[PDB]
């Protein structure tokens, strides 16, 4: 019979958890039972111990188990997440737009700036893009833009007593793995960055037990997108196996950055660096929208066969890039915003 | 400057603490400023890093800070203490509470700190299932020290402020570096103690504490795993004095000692334990009655360790002669009623 001590017991031994035992406090946090301090010590147990991929599965099913989801029928079979996780502008806000102006539909999926998790919200927000909408409105964004975001206190409003105590205890926990875990529109595929080089080995086991395809990226210089500082590691996620790969985009003539030319500032900067990049101003930045975007069409590409990486990196690029020169990126941002535009009448 | 994340992340990512850091922590939870989400994260982190000999000092040393002292010069300079830390998920109440009374009834000073548990893992319950008053305010334990040559520190009444900490402790139940400050935070503040640990990686950090305060203490650790000198087997020893450690194997063979199963030393419930006090304190013989009598005789040992002249092994074997005699004398049994009587009259 499962019980704090027991559980806490077992990860201050430095022991991997039975089954069942990490779903079992995922349901004590989700329902309201379990006090701050039991969160706190099993959040931060669990992340010292080092979860396992069979561990953070339990507690991203427990807590979809909790979310609402997107009414049947309504997400297409193909959809793609672009994510960061933890860890300058937001180069996944960009390449979201990109990939679904190249014709993959998106669902995003956050919160706002440094509160629990993932992200992305202020910067659309700061776009005139309406960020907050229930099941239906996000399915018919998805239906008629291409494209939709999934607000997580909106989605996984049981989540709030977890949120609480990650915001009171501030350090970067097992719980900072969820929020791509836990998006509600359940895409198959998704180029997921992680800051924690660790981690995310973890995390690519998890979409690998999920049959996805996915491209988990870690930036060889601390960052949890794609880079063009330095090389990356990527774990190609496809067919139940992972397999980690060194990346460099000097190999497809990519010149390298510097941070310095990465770097953002408030919502409304950031608003000025995507349209800048989607009216097709070239630099850094650009070049760093372009791979990512590129990654999360190959994912996206993985869903249907096994193309050569090569090859599959090629054409993503070169339809990033196209996305963005034909002007259909800008023209996709508009009409995500006159979407969201219409729903007051 | 400091602050949770920046305590918690470092931690977390299995560094020792900047010093001071500990110390701010503590003085945080103690001031009721930490919230219970962050005062679990620091007892967690810290547990799973492994704490240092300067940070658990830090700790013991701010809490101390904010705990009821008794009052001037009521203190035999050379008191002891006489406890452990608690096993997983058992102990030895039943052992130390004994060699207290019998060490106390050798003729040395003997003050214990504790809490109740609630069900087997108390202690002051022991205690209150003898008909002892453990619920004193600081001039009645000194008054207690003087007539009956031994006292208890209640630690809910010597150390209101920790009250936040132990909320948090009884939330999560786990063991955690909190579970060590018990022995290093008495408020009487004894020089000198016989201190058991379950756990030998935690006993060589407790023993570098008390170093650093020129204690007389062994630290002691069954080479079984209990939290006290075991008659099953070995134990290590790290003896403390004149602020260095003397780390050893003990045998107890060596002094005639039969071995003992492991299924024999209790110790279980507050009436479970009552019962065996009874027992022992009255003549009986066995495991028990063993092994309570090398714990006193190591309690004595620390003491003479204060002012030293006895060598190693000659302590030892008038510390055996002492505790046995105080048993079979009944002086043990003698001092246990004078205190049931002490509480009686006041
Ligand atoms: N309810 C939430 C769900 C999330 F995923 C993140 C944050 C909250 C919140 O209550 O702030
Ligand atoms: N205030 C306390 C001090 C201790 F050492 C142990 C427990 C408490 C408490 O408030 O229950």
């Amino acid at each position: 019979v499962p019980s704090w001590p027991q559980i806490l017991g077992r990860l201050t031994d430095n022991r991997d958890l039975a089954r069942g035992q990490a779903a079992w406090a995922m349901d004590q946090i989700m329902t309201g039972n379990a006090r701050p301090a039991q969160i706190a010590a099993f959040a931060v147990a669990m992340t010292m111990k080092a979860p396992t991929a069979d561990e953070v599965g339990e507690l991203a099913g427990v807590m979809l188990s909790h979310a609402h989801p997107l009414p049947a029928d309504t997400v297409p079979d193909d959809a793609v997440d672009v994510v960061g996780t933890g860890g300058t502008v937001n180069l996944s806000t960009m390449a979201a737009i990109v990939v679904a102006a190249a014709g993959v539909p998106v669902v995003k999926h956050g919160n706002r700036a440094a509160s629990s998790l993932s992200g992305g919200a202020d910067t659309l927000e700061a776009l005139g893009v309406r960020i907050d909408l229930g099941p239906d409105l996000v399915a018919r964004s998805l239906a008629e833009v291409g494209i939709g975001f999934c607000f997580a206190p909106r989605f996984h409003p049981s989540y709030r007593h977890a949120a609480a105590v990650r915001r009171e205890i501030g350090v970067p926990t097992v719980f900072n793995l969820l929020g791509p875990l836990t998006n509600p529109a359940r895409p198959r595929a998704g180029l997921i960055g992680c800051a924690f080089a660790d981690l995310a080995e973890v995390m690519a086991g998890v979409f690998a037990a999920r049959r996805s395809s996915v491209l988990v990226v870690h930036g060889d210089d601390g960052l949890d997108e794609l880079t063009t500082t330095t090389t990356s590691t990527i774990w190609r996620v496809a067919a139940g196996s992972v397999d980690k790969l060194t990346f460099d985009p000097a190999g497809f003539g990519f010149a390298r950055a510097q941070l310095d030319q990465l770097a953002g500032g408030d919502a409304q900067a950031n608003a000025a660096a995507v349209r800048a990049v989607l009216g097709g101003a070239r630099g850094p930045v650009r070049d760093a929208v372009v791979l990512n975007a590129a990654g999360a069409i190959v994912a996206h590409a993985g869903l249907s066969s096994r193309a050569e990486w090569l090859p599959a990196w090629e054409e993503g690029l070169r339809r990033a890039s196209a996305a963005i020169d034909t002007g259909a990126a800008e023209q996709l941002l508009a009409r995500w915003v006159r979407f969201g535009r219409q729903i007051l009448a």
